[PDB]
């Protein structure tokens, strides 16, 4: 239920390139990292909610 440091890098890496992923893309990314899609899905949302200028 808690992301490893490498996983955080990988998610943070993509978010810097893409604030908005498609459902197919979030499924693809959750497979690589071995995390639930819901987990990946929530992560991006939480991430976007922190700043106005990422919305």
């Amino acid at each position: 239920t808690v992301f490893s440091q490498a996983q955080l890098c990988a998610l943070k890496d993509r978010f810097q390139k893409q604030k908005y992923l498609s459902l197919q893309q979030m499924q693809e990314l959750s497979s690589i990292l071995n995390l639930s899609y819901k987990q990946v899905k929530t992560w991006f949302q939480n991430q976007r909610m922190k700043c106005k200028r990422w919305q």
